């Protein structure tokens, strides 16, 4: 149901196979345990993820409806969809969310919750779950609405209208915008850029930056300083400091 | 003093329009009052899906900054004044169906802080905004402190309101104070084209994004996603999901 | 280490200079802890109206992301970084605007100086960014978190993670610098607009920024609070009759 190809040897690329469809509660799963296995796995440092083929990082808002359940089985399904976007956005490493393409739906919920978005150029954005009656499931209510504002938020999921690649920079759920023949090759570039970087300066920026949006300046101050310390303790700051 | 039309596909879309282009569509003790009373304080009918906000005239939304200098009287009934602009703010801001704040010209005072509690905001290409309340010797005090930084951030939001400028509409969707920007002539259909896209999508959909949208915003994440989890559910409860 | 002018219309705008040109204006626990007696511990003298803090030599507004002189001691930075979060909750909750002209390289420290002010007004040759991953640690002053609150998510993670250097060109793309100004003409520029918040009323602009503040930390409705305590204490103050 996928690919992990680790090279440096520090960064592997995630590839969702399954070029058939789409985001279901058993592809999902697979995305908790190899996500899991990174999390205690010491040699790699950033992850990139992206969609097998060359047409769809993932479309799940068109093509995959197991959606003729009662309402007690939503609960358990959304449940996944939150734990495995939950999963790859607390991940030890870097996320690089490489939009080759379709990302509508789950597949941009799950494209959110990484930590930066490289799309192509031939990349189609949203969250048409308005379409079918519903809100977004797997956690775009929120996090749509933190990357891009609560303006253009309630814009998408109101109409639930898909987007071109390029008014995604314009309104920031894309990081950058490169073509589809040189998106892996400047994923990569970043990611070396970033595998390149202290191990420890990075990750526990990271634990910072994702804990520190959730609460007060003091509060989100408390855990830089207590980032501040741990890589202190950490021969990393003092080797690379010359 | 105030007027609204329900036409749309089996009548679902709603123009609300101020009536007071005498005075550049003003926002005084009243037209707040009875602003409040037609989005019903929190509510609404099942027949309207969509809201358009826009002030009557096409010369201004609600240029209440320069034509309204009424505080004179009693600082303890400043609150109230201010009460009251909070009540309206809410009121649209927390209606049940999404308001299409159609601006089409002036926006200054309450009535850029009218304009913020809307949900989309799509502007005239001679529309200008701005919060000059600080020229006077006051903030913004019908939630233009609070909602401003919220839609466009820190840095623009303080700058606004020091300086207490107008600034055009271009550069209102450059920092993302408007969301589309379109010629005044083609104002009202961009804005009701808009309408009926939303009105398309399913009713309760919208509205329960809307809830955990509106109420997520004042939330940690993983508050937030367990209010998305229960309108989801909410959603799966109705033939809308299933047809 | 400073110098502190302060000379206008009204005579209210006071020009605070970063003093280290042979430096770049690098930031050490000299110049910091002076930076905090220049702001008088979150007040003023009556008479200023309007800061504006700039670097000396207009080549560098504070280039102290890359004084790297504090490889010791975990426990000695504790404290480092209690003095970089002093200066910073100085700069930001001081009573009067703060305005950042900043004059080229202003990067980490430096940079988490500048995130501190309200308005950022840049140059051409201002550039940013927050190299500290690059050294082998996180931003400490508070660059995990004013970044964040102020170019979202998606961008301060790119900024952090890679810890790269951005013009000024794509500072104002993402809202990192509110204006883009030549070399030529910064501190004008600064001064102008610097003009325009001190000839408003005095009590009106601080006490936004109070409620602006204290208010981006809270929810809507207690954000709310703070403004409409802010609101009644200006109709008592003279200067919203007059």
């Amino acid at each position: 149901h996928m690919s992990l190809v680790t090279t440096s040897d520090g960064i592997c690329t995630v590839k969702i196979n399954r070029p058939d469809k789409a985001m279901n509660t058993d592809v999902a799963k697979e995305l908790i345990k190899t996500f899991e296995e990174l999390n205690h796995n010491d040699d790699v440092k950033v992850i990139i993820l992206t969609g097998e083929g060359e047409k769809a990082f993932s479309a799940g808002a068109d093509i995959e409806y197991m959606s003729k359940i009662s309402a007690d089985e939503s609960v358990e399904y959304a449940k996944t969809g939150q734990l495995v976007t939950a999963t790859v956005e607390l991940v030890k490493q870097p996320t690089i969310a490489a939009v080759n393409g379709f990302a509508l739906g789950g597949g941009c919920e799950l494209a959110m919750s990484c930590d930066i978005r490289i799309a192509a150029d031939t990349a189609k954005l949203g969250q048409p779950e308005v379409t079918i009656g519903v809100p977004p499931g797997w956690g775009g209510t929120q996090r749509l609405m933190r990357i891009v504002g609560i303006a253009k938020a309630k814009e998408l999921v109101y109409t639930g209208k898909m987007i071109k690649a390029e008014e995604a920079k314009e309104i920031g759920l894309v990081n950058h915008v490169v073509p589809l023949a040189s998106l892996q090759e400047e994923a990569l570039k970043m990611a070396q850029q970033i595998a390149g970087n202290s191990t420890m300066g990075v990750q526990m920026s990271k634990v910072a930056i994702n804990k520190g949006r959730n609460a007060d300046l003091d509060t989100g101050l408390g855990l830089e300083i207590l980032a501040w310390r741990n890589c202190f303790t950490h021969p990393d700051r003092q080797e690379r400091m010359t």
